[PDB]
């Protein structure tokens, strides 16, 4: 896997459009559009204009201010080919309400409108002042380029500009330093268990429906307590109860880890009932994962803090493994309810029931830890701690999915 910038991109794409504009000669901002048409196979739009008429070809493929009435040095005016110089700022302006609302071309023309000559690319970039939009139009122009290429594709992240580049489609996890991680063919966050076809029948059904939880009440005082962390391990302050329960269920702990105890598992509405069920793991792991994302934070402060008094750099280094690898086991384990809520019952449903379990409370051992219980104990003996845990919720991980990986093999369910 290679990691590039969206900025690597569209400077790669000028080297691709400005090589090929022998003998097209029309500017970067047009080849792009025709390479486009031609969607980027090149030698397929070089022939489309020898032997016949480019005309069609095209067709194809198609003193005071004069926005804010005002007067400004020239320097302050620049214009268009057209013929029509706005302000700095008025350019600015039309420039970025026209990038970002609604859906648009890939052109931009020009400001009068009627005098539609398209702004060229390079002459939007230095105009649009705030650098967010930047990024916005380099990617809106840019899309078709690795869209229309193999072996390229977005950084599936809603902030993420950047584009990983790979030698062969083979579906596999790659990281874009983004920090973000997703599953390759797809685009969706890795998902070891599951499948893509399956996973994206949730996307549909989790979408379907028209109506997440942020707070709840203590089973044994029944007083009320709000999500943060982290691990499900729930110690409910008040002086009444020490309990002492789950989250997800509202059952106690720890029978929890013991075997007689499954944390895991008119017929019109009996389907939207098992839904409720398996989204809801799905649902409230994302949450407990989302607060896990924070530990990095304090983790560098952790090892910096640690680093001074005692030890050395590689030493400590351990200690942001536990959050990878407690951050790697909370996407593997909400992926695992994708995978078991379409294969049913089947012999082969019950064995990986077990190792999801098992994994269920490896995470938590671990999560719970480094959330509250960790900063009481000794230097000494937390490093112990911290690795007999990670090495537990690491080996669960690959015999859980040692498992998936053979149950697809020869087909066993659904
Ligand atoms: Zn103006
Ligand atoms: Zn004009
Ligand atoms: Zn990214
Ligand atoms: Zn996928
Ligand atoms: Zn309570
Ligand atoms: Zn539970």
């Amino acid at each position: 896997y290679e990691v590039l910038t969206a900025e690597q991109i569209l400077q790669h794409m000028v080297e691709c459009i400005r090589e090929v504009n022998e003998v097209i000669q029309n500017p970067a901002t047009i080849t792009r559009i025709l390479l486009s048409h031609f969607n980027w196979d090149k030698e397929k739009l070089m022939e489309r204009y020898f032997d016949g008429n480019l005309e069609k070809l095209f067709a194809e493929c198609h003193m005071p201010c004069q926005i804010c009435y005002l007067n400004y040095p020239n320097s302050y005016f620049t214009g268009l080919e057209c013929g029509h110089k706005f302000c700095m700022q008025c350019w600015s302006e039309y420039l970025t309400t026209k990038i970002m609302e609604e859906g648009m071309g890939q052109t931009i023309s020009c400001p009068a409108h009627g005098c539609d000559i398209l702004v060229d690319d390079n002459t939007v970039m230095r105009l649009i002042t705030d650098s967010k939009v930047k990024l916005k139009y380099q990617h809106l122009i840019t899309n078709s380029f690795v869209e229309c290429n193999r072996l390229l594709k977005w950084c599936p992240a809603p902030d993420c500009h950047h584009v990983v580049k790979v030698q062969y489609p083979d579906a596999k996890p790659v990281r874009c330093k983004c920090g973000r991680q997703f599953c390759f063919n797809c685009g969706e966050n890795w998902h070891d268990p599951v499948k893509c076809k399956w996973l994206k029948k949730w996307i549909k059904k989790c979408d379907d429906d028209s109506e997440a939880a942020n707070t709840k009440e203590c089973p044994k005082c029944h007083v009320t307590i709000e999500k943060d962390g982290g691990c499900n391990h729930m110690v409910c302050r008040n002086q009444n109860c020490k309990a002492e329960f789950c989250w997800v269920c509202l059952g106690p702990w720890e029978p929890h880890g013991s075997a007689w105890y499954n944390c895991n598992r008119e017929r019109s509405r009996a389907a939207l009932q098992r839904y409720l069920f398996y989204c809801n793991r799905y649902m409230n792991h994302m949450q407990s994962l989302r607060f896990e994302h924070k530990l990095y934070a304090q983790v560098k402060q952790k090892m910096e803090e640690m680093q001074q008094h005692n030890m050395s750099w590689i030493e400590v280094q351990f200690l942001k493994k536990a959050v990878d690898v407690l951050c790697q086991c909370r996407a593997t384990l909400m992926y695992t309810y994708v995978f078991a809520f379409y294969l049913k019952k089947n012999n082969q449903s019950i064995i990986f029931e077990n190792n999801q379990a098992d994994l269920e409370n490896a995470t938590e051992v671990l999560s719970g830890y480094l959330e509250r219980d960790i900063s009481q104990d000794s230097l000494q003996d937390i490093k112990q701690k911290v690795q007999d845990k990670y090495r537990y919720c690491e080996s669960r991980r690959r015999v859980l999915l040692q498992h998936v990986h053979e149950g697809y093999e020869k087909d066993l369910w659904e």
